């Protein structure tokens, strides 16, 4: 019944707004129209003055990179728990949706981050150009690069937040992740997930066609660039106890 | 509203179960007979011990037993970490605080957690499938003959309270967010968490155990012998360092060892 799955698509946005705080809507206000641009080295160490953080340039720039994704990775759990029936679901297949998820949602937001030049950071008080990013030692110069190609394709769909709510929905309920256990119940909230999502792309996007099913083809996108990721930080362990425990 | 802290109370229950594989509940269902688990090989002299690497998954006894002890704490030390990282907020503090927090919280919750598996008599081992018995520990060479003994008697002071894995998920987290711990950079937000936390183990107690009259007090003052225990812990380690300087420690362990 398309009143409910307007409902689910409502309810979900919401629960968006509360999880991630730097909403895409926001990003997008302060891309276009003051935060601390990052262009070269002397900018950067400018920076930490400016925008506080924590505690060579090229793997700084790596780690607090990761410490993002920790926090991320809160935020989409937190968000995970507000789809209708995640709860319900086995406490193992919860954690398996989740393990092999966060990645694909974080590129996704980032992508809600990033333009052509470059990338908010520290909760948009910064933008870190692309090109001091690719000016950066190798492999580290090729990290986010690939990244900065999917984000302009994907943002060329003009999705917004209440897009993306439904959207990362479906991709946490991903029937095929290695390990579930009880794969019926999951299936059955991703097909929700995927009417609320199409209603929604209808309702919000009349004038483009197809974009339901363009952005399913996306996550082919999503899942090759997230298996490159891997292999690329797993040419990095070529290089604290509890850092690298906390950050694993 | 009570019901921001219930629902704190479910997430860290939830992430507790994710975390920590051994709950009190499979371990209570382990120690009596329960037919939900199956029994363990006790261990209460050499010659146990010895037929015990062929029953159940696993350089003279008493230091290997120090040793395999010592991999167990790595391992629940990264589950501290993973369980630390939903801890609202804790992630988002400071980094040099989390590493702080985790420096001292991990041991606290270590004998915390081992009360869990321990009653007057002895511990379990191996995931559950063991049970080496409090005597046989006490009988071990000189300096590793009082290792396990003080955690045994905080432990049955402590499994008094009969906290349950619901109750020990909140607490546990009361531990880690500690704004007096020595060295941190920003105490002030570490003790808003805390706050919250301690709203809710309030909560939670009196609805977990509404006839047990002050529970809440008492197992706060509990955190007092855990301080003690971790004290006596770490001197007696210096003697090995240098009863046995043959025998290593696992980096993990000993960069949490500092101070
Ligand atoms: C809910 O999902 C997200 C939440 C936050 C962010 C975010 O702020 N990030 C930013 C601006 C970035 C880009 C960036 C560049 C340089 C330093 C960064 O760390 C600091 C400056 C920070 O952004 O806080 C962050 C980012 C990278 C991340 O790891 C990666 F995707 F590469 F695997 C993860 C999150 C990141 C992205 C997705
Ligand atoms: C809350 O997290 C945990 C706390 C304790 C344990 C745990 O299993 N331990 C057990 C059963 C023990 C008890 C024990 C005694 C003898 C050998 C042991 O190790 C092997 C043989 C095993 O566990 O199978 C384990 C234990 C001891 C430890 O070191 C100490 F803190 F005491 F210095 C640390 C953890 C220990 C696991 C997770
Ligand atoms: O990938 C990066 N960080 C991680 C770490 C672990 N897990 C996921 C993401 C990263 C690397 C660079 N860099 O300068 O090479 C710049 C920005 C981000
Ligand atoms: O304390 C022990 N292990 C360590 C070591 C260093 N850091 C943390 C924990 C231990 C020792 C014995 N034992 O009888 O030798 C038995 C059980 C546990």
């Amino acid at each position: 019944e398309s009143a409910d799955l307007r409902a689910l698509a409502k309810h979900l946005y919401d629960s968006y707004i509360k999880s991630f705080p730097l909403t895409k809507a926001k990003a997008r206000a302060i891309l276009t129209g003051s935060p601390f641009v990052i262009y070269d080295m002397n900018s950067l160490m400018m920076g930490e003055d400016k925008i506080k953080f924590k505690h060579e340039v090229a793997i700084r720039i790596f780690q607090g990179c990761q410490f993002r994704s920790v926090e991320a990775v809160q935020e989409i759990t937190e968000y995970a728990k507000s789809i209708p029936g995640f709860v319900n679901l086995d406490l193992n297949d919860q954690v398996t949706l989740l393990k092999y998820g966060v990645h694909e949602i974080i590129y996704t937001m980032l992508a809600s981050l990033m333009n052509k030049d470059g990338v908010l950071i520290s909760e948009g008080q910064g933008f870190m150009t692309r090109e001091f990013l690719k000016s950066l030692r190798k492999p580290f110069g090729d990290f986010m690069e690939p990244k900065f190609e999917f984000a302009v394709k994907f943002n060329a769909l003009e999705l917004d937040d209440s897009d993306l709510a439904i959207f990362i929905a479906v991709i946490i309920l991903s029937g095929d992740r290695p390990g579930l256990l009880n794969v019926k119940p999951i299936e059955d909230i991703q097909d929700n997930l995927l009417q609320a999502l199409e209603l929604q792309l209808k309702l919000n996007h009349p004038e483009s066609s197809q974009l339901f099913a363009k952005l399913l083809q996306k996550m082919t996108d999503l899942r090759q660039i997230v298996t490159e990721h891997v292999q690329l930080l797993q040419v990095i362990k070529k290089t604290h106890p509890l850092l690298q425990e906390i950050y694993k």
